[PDB]
């Protein structure tokens, strides 16, 4: 129930971004835990409900189970197979108001940081176009920490 | 758990915000129901702790009962005493980012309009200064209703 004494709800916000320097899984599933501000990335060959639960299962792994999640809504996240996978974990899911506007402002941000760290570093190492298969798993890593930890 | 289907989550924002206009309880506490954008607004003589939970109790009976409410950091909201009522209805609390900018933008713009349809009807009614306070029950309540019901 309680964010833990008076501190934010465990909610997050999460969406799918099409990345091509990521190729051949270049579409990245990302969350953003939004009271922290945290950053969960993870690559996928395939935009599906599939996709989205094994994201979800390694955010879990690094953040902790929320209390709710929040995305638009895409076929992948409102199956019948992923409300079943958010039911059996005890996530509260919402797709917002109808004509939200958007209400997912922080992930969106976060999906633009992300490209843009992705391709500062890219382009830092020499891949001014897509990122050779064998390198993109510790470049996507690498910009997950660049947003996530600041030694401050 | 479940926000109904996919709707909104069930959370609120509330405030006080003082009203002259409203005098001796020119104190407003006011709720915004951040799914539906409908507003609950009580008039109190003081800003307390107690005054919140009977602001609480009456928005509880208009819109039914949250699962979290939002507030900002001001004793009447982090009391022993409004933690404890909170407890013993089953509402989780926050107040947010410690630095949280200011995270109750909805119940802001809320305070607002009511200020605004507030001074406008009682400008209407030839009250250009303090309301009469025999007047203000069914202006305030006609203000609630402006902000909430378009017959539309």
């Amino acid at each position: 129930r309680e964010p833990r004494g008076l501190g934010p709800l465990q909610i997050w916000q999460t969406d799918f971004t099409l990345e091509p320097r990521m190729a051949p899984r270049s579409w990245l599933a990302v969350t953003v835990d939004t009271a922290s501000s945290a950053i969960v990335v993870t690559q996928h060959g395939r935009v599906t409900s599939v996709a989205a639960q094994h994201h979800w299962a390694t955010a879990i792994a690094v953040l902790g189970r929320p209390k709710a999640i929040k995305t638009d809504n895409g076929s992948c996240f409102t199956s019948k197979s992923t409300r079943e996978w958010l039911a059996r974990w005890g996530i509260a899911h919402t797709t917002g108001i109808p004509g939200n506007s958007q209400g997912q402002a922080m992930v969106e941000r976060a999906n633009r940081l992300l490209k843009d760290k992705i391709r500062v570093l890219a382009e830092g190492d020499g891949f001014m176009k897509r990122i050779p298969t064998s390198k993109q798993g510790e470049l996507l890593a690498k910009a997950m920490y660049a947003l996530n930890h600041f030694e401050r």
